[PDB]
């Protein structure tokens, strides 16, 4: 079971001897630092509160159980027994913290206040940064959840130029990394995470992730369908391919389904097996059921072209009525294949060059910390009773300056975000905070569904 | 609770109604492909006990699934008579077998790591349904990999500074926690890290090891007391000083690293700790030096411009080598911006700058990938209508993604080395003993293997020297 007294950085457990004597409040925040990637998608955090920091997460036991792996961790007596025991004792084990945060789902611009962390109780002046270790790791799903939306934009302005309209959009880039991530966890957080910004996913922990911390007013909040692998095609036997083909779209003849086609020669499979001996089988399929072509390999803007040439010799094309070529309703293709975020632009925009719409393909799909540079920091202490503004400042690096103290986040007079320090939140001049409580004292306060983070993180173009 | 028939990519829910008819085997392995020569295998044995051993399989979870796949297909598509087959016939456990290559084993790419087959001809399709959960093994596998590669810069750039490679397991801290993308990979990675270190600040690693491995000391990791910003910050940008020295008092006996950084890294290692607190520093013992640590700026420049200055404030020796040596209760940690190419960059930089490796210490925390060593799970073999068929992918306009053919072995070479048999080549039993064990059979871990032995059998050549 889970002990948050062992899920930090080893070093913290030495930090309550550090800090200044009469220390009784740390206050501090989260950003994505300033310096592509302008404005951030805040999603993720309410999963890490009710999981892992909410109800009674002190223990006898995990309090004993820290204490002895503590002891041996550091050849040494200093883990703060006193401190934990005091939270098991006075507050039945909950934390005494306050947690302020931006809605989740919602855009904004790099440098702002994205959510604060302070202790409610004196005694716990050492426990806002204790979890810093854990709150920091929200930027996976905020990193995910952005990166997704950029691609999405990338789609939108694709699909709007070569077919006049978003239809499908949603549908347009299919997660397929849950083999690729570093964990079942991490599986679940970021599938979450794209299922912000898409609904096609494969990636099926994402599912119930969102149905327990989140909630849906379908019944799930992605989709798949059917679909080949290499092995489901190279089992039959090299000299059967298209045994294998006709086996599997005659098993999936009234419902979509996607089929491998480069196992052997991507080409004379789209061109020969699809495109002659098969045809009759793709031909005869209803709009509602299509045959996706699959290629996998090679370079991908030029193997995405290539597939679309040849199937448009053996198809019947139509134009439509933005000029762009456009398969028959029964045939589709999908790249999956080193498809990132440059990638992908570079194959739109390449399909587009050529007059290929972007209604004949889908897509389907490392990020890391430094990426939205996501920082947590102390901004503002008080000591014997005096509140002090705090931050650092690296002469080497200004770009690692950190906020000074007390932060709130506003609506500027042109209806931006701006994020005002040193307590001038409180001079008025900015309107309310925009931040909300979302947790204290061991209870989460306010959270979101994912219908609304979903309706928060829409593109402009999606709103019209 | 975690459902493995909910663990797996949304399609391959569809694949047995797809293989050929009369399928009664079907047989995969998996490699890190050839296109970073040699790979540690780790991290199998963590998978094979929290998900696939024993009863995995309830009624419960059947309609689950059941449930789940009906809405996410908007479709009845889910095999709910071939996982009642499992649960009625075994109990829940999966009929399933696993050999693999022993955990720390250094292997050269493109060579067979482990195998996957069903024991049960009702079973042809429970193969590859695992494959998703068990080719997330890539992840264990390359950190183990990265910080073995990373060991041997260290090692080599010590031995010549130094002429030993005292301390070596304890030059790379991993302070990685925060910037990894869940709990769970924060456990798996600094377990794959400890592979080659002894020294964390990812506690997460020590209850994964004690619970799926084990080892004789009590724990595998270890760390010291050390400050963050916030502790030195908090006393006031005037006070930085009154921050170090409360700092380093209240841990004068042991070792502690104090960040110096918050405001003038060079200020304070000259002015602060090389005069106003010098005093407190020399007094030190040598099991308990201050350790300096920069955090911004270029990396390798603020590391020679940190030793320059301390330099010149303390006592520095010539070691044997001829390298220049800080005083033994004054050291230098750099954790910021060191990956594999930095971690090389300032080493050998020091060298030319004459500093001996002993003096410095690093921590690490762009990203892996599977992509770095092709990490890849492939069918190659089945028997269908009562026929051993060999079975692969060969794309066109790749190459360097054909797979291997049949039933796989791997073997010793006659000059020491390893080689991956194909077709069952391996049967003719002209190159001694299949090195793959059985580790997994029938719902049971049938070999496992204690963490002494996977650091044992991961140790570097010039460890071993
Ligand atoms: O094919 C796979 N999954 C199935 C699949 C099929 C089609 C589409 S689609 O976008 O064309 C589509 C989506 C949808 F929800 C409704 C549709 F009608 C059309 C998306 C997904 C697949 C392939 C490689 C892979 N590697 C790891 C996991 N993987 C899964
Ligand atoms: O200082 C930190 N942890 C403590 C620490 C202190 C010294 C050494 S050392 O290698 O000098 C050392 C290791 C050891 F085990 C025995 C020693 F005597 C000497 C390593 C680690 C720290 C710093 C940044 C950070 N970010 C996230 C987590 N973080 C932790």
């Amino acid at each position: 079971e889970f002990n948050i007294l062992l899920a930090t950085d080893s070093y913290k457990v030495t930090h309550y001897k550090q800090y200044p004597p009469n220390t009784s409040k740390v206050y501090s925040y989260f950003e994505c630092r300033e310096k592509k990637y302008e404005e951030t998608v805040f999603y993720g955090l309410q999963y890490i509160l009710n999981k892992y920091l909410k109800g009674k997460v002190v223990t006898k036991e995990k309090i004993q159980e820290a204490k002895d792996v503590y002891k041996e961790h550091f050849q040494d007596d200093v883990f703060n027994e006193k401190g934990w025991n005091y939270i098991l004792e006075k507050y039945d084990g909950h934390l005494p913290i306050e947690i302020k945060a931006v809605p989740e789902g919602f855009v904004i611009p790099r440098g702002n206040v994205l959510f604060t962390v302070e202790n409610t109780d004196p005694e716990c002046y050492w426990l806002t940064n204790w979890i810093e270790t854990i709150l920091v790791q929200s930027w996976y799903p905020i990193t995910v959840a952005t990166n997704f939306r950029e691609q999405k934009k990338i789609l939108a302005k694709y699909l709007l130029e070569t077919s006049g309209n978003l239809d499908g959009l949603e549908y347009k880039l299919h997660d397929f990394g849950y083999r690729g991530v570093s964990s079942q966890e991490t599986a679940g957080i970021g599938a979450s995470a794209h299922l912000v910004n898409f609904k096609g996913t494969d990636t099926v922990a994402g599912l119930a992730l969102i149905k327990k911390y989140y909630g849906t007013k379908d019944p799930v909040p992605g989709y798949s369908v059917p679909a080949a692998e290499h092995s489901t095609i190279t089992a039959w036997g090299k000299d059967h391919e298209k045994d294998a083909f006709e086996h599997i779209v005659t098993q999936f003849s009234s419902v979509p389904v996607s089929v491998v086609s480069d196992s052997y020669d991507i080409y004379n499979a789209c061109e020969k097996i699809w495109g002659e001996d098969l045809r009759h089988l793709i031909v005869s399929r209803s709009t509602q059921a299509p045959l996706i072509i699959r290629p996998d390999s090679g370079n991908p803007l030029d193997t995405v072209l290539k597939v679309l040439e040849i199937l448009g010799k053996k198809f019947p094309v139509t134009e439509n009525s933005k000029g762009y070529k456009l398969l028959p309703p029964y045939l589709r293709v999908i790249q999956g294949d080193g498809v990132d975020i440059n990638t992908l632009q570079e194959i739109v925009e390449g399909m587009k060059q050529k007059m290929w719409s972007i209604e004949n393909i889908a897509f389907g799909s490392k990020l890391t910390r430094d990426l939205l540079n996501c920082s947590f920091k102390c901004s503002y202490v008080v000591t014997n009773g005096l509140g002090i503004n705090v931050f650092k400042d690296p002469v080497a690096d200004p770009n690692k300056r950190s906020k000074k103290g007390r932060l709130s986040l506003h609506r500027t007079p042109a209806g931006n975000f701006v994020t005002l320090e040193e307590g001038k939140g409180d001079l008025e001049e900015y309107g309310q905070d925009l931040l909300h409580t979302v947790f204290k004292n061991g209870k989460v306060t306010k959270s979101y569904s994912f219908d609304e983070i979903r309706k928060n993180a829409q593109l402009n173009i999606e709103l019209e």
